[PDB]
Formats: C-alpha cells, structure tokens, sequence
C-alpha cells in the first residue's frame, strides 16, 4: 500500500503527548511512504525495550485510546499518506472489533496491525476489516515457517510486516529472502534499522519498504517535545540525502 523503496516511520501515539505526536508526523510526512502509529498498551510483550519504554511514557503522561483517532483526524487535514494503526488486542477487543475498525476508518486510518491477535480469530477479524474497508497487516517473525507465511500472505490486504525476534541478524535476512519467495503482497521490514547501510542492504535484498521505529522513538525519549528537528535529521541520514 506504499511505493517501493519507501521509508515507513513508526511512532507511539501520545509520546510525549498527542500534540507532539501530530507535530512529529507532519514533520516526517515528506519523507514517508507510509506511517505506522502505535497505540500504547500496558504490557507490550512483543516489542523491544526502546518501544516498550515509549508505551510506558505515553501511558504515564495520560494517553487515552480515542486520542489516537484525534491524531489521525488532524493529520488527515494536511496529508493523504497511508496510515497503519498498530495495536495490541486488549484495547480493540475490549471496545468491540467492529466498533473499533469503524471509528478507525472514520478517522482516516487505512490499515491495521494487531500484534497479538489470537490465531482462532484471524478469520473473523479479516472478514470484518474487509467489510469496514480497512486493510489488514499481519506480522511474521524469524520462526514463522514457509507454510504459515503463505497463509498470512493470503489473508493480507495491506502488506506483510516482517520483524526480528526482539548489525541485522542473518536470521532476519533469511526471513526476508523466504518472504520474497512466497508473498504476493508487498513486504515491509522492521529489523531495528539505525544506519544508512541497513536501509541500502535491506532494499537491495528485496524489501519493498523499511520501517524505522526504535531509531526514532529513542530520539523522542531523549528530546521529548523538542525531537522534531532531530527526527528529520535522522530520517535524512537514513535516506542518504
């Protein structure tokens, strides 16, 4: 759902606050092919340390679920860049899948990624997502077998997101190689990129898109509301401008 060779920033909603998040998005938009906006959760057990700490900051500063929809709505007033909402199942489940997907679509969200979606709910979920007009994004880690990658690809309408278990490990490159051999959908990778050579290498190996999350959120946790300029400089470095 994004142009080939795209850089895809990931940011946690409400880190440090909802207004700063919006400011960050508007500043990175000109370099982004797509954007992943993460919804804070008290137990981000599938994320690395840097991202977990961002969820904690956002929640500590008093983030509210609906504020995520506010961010996207406001962003939609200035841009059409594809937005993928990333979230754990508890929030959506506790609010009602249909209700959630509907309001998400209403706000301007294009796709959704449910990190810990129970496998025996995937079918139902994909059904409703389609009905509500929301594209699905599913993730695959290095221990995902070829057979499962195929199933995931068949249920995916947005893109397949490849992530690392927790510079770039050979196991991550292996996952990408295998994925490009199986998936008809475009693939984006979130392998913990931090330098220009990472982006060059991953694109050369077939990644349609490269997500940049921890490298950006680390700056935010350090500069807070004043991270804007440093975020642009980091993306610029990764783009090799």
């Amino acid at each position: 759902m994004f142009k080939d060779g795209s850089l895809i920033p990931y940011l946690t909603a409400g880190d440090p606050d909802k207004q700063s998040t919006l400011n960050f998005l508007l500043a990175l938009d000109e370099y982004a092919g797509a954007i992943e906006l993460g919804i804070p959760f008290s137990d981000p057990i599938a994320d690395g340390k840097t991202i977990q700490e961002s969820h904690y900051r956002a929640l500590k500063n008093g983030f509210k679920l609906r504020e995520a929809f506010w961010i996207v709505k406001e962003f939609r007033r200035h841009s059409s860049t594809p937005i993928v909402l990333m979230t754990y199942y508890n929030p959506i489940y506790r609010a009602g899948v249909r209700n959630f997907l509907a309001e998400a679509k209403a706000s301007g969200v294009d796709g959704i990624l449910v990190v810990d979606l129970p496998v025996f709910h995937a079918k139902e979920f994909t059904e409703i997502a389609r009905e509500e007009g929301i594209k699905t994004v599913f993730l695959a880690a290095p221990n995902t077998p070829d057979e499962r990658l195929k199933v995931i690809d068949d249920m995916t309408t947005g893109f397949v997101y490849l992530v690392s278990l927790y510079e770039i490990p050979k196991t991550a490159y292996d996952l990408l190689r295998r994925a490009k051999r199986i998936c008809r959908n475009k693939v984006a990778v979130g392998f913990g990129v931090s330098k220009r050579e990472h982006v060059v290498s991953l694109l050369k190996e077939g990644a349609n898109g490269v997500v940049v999350g921890s490298a950006l959120v680390k700056i935010i946790g350090e500069k807070g509301r004043e991270a804007t300029e440093f975020l642009k400089k980091k993306v610029e470095e990764l783009l090799g401008i």
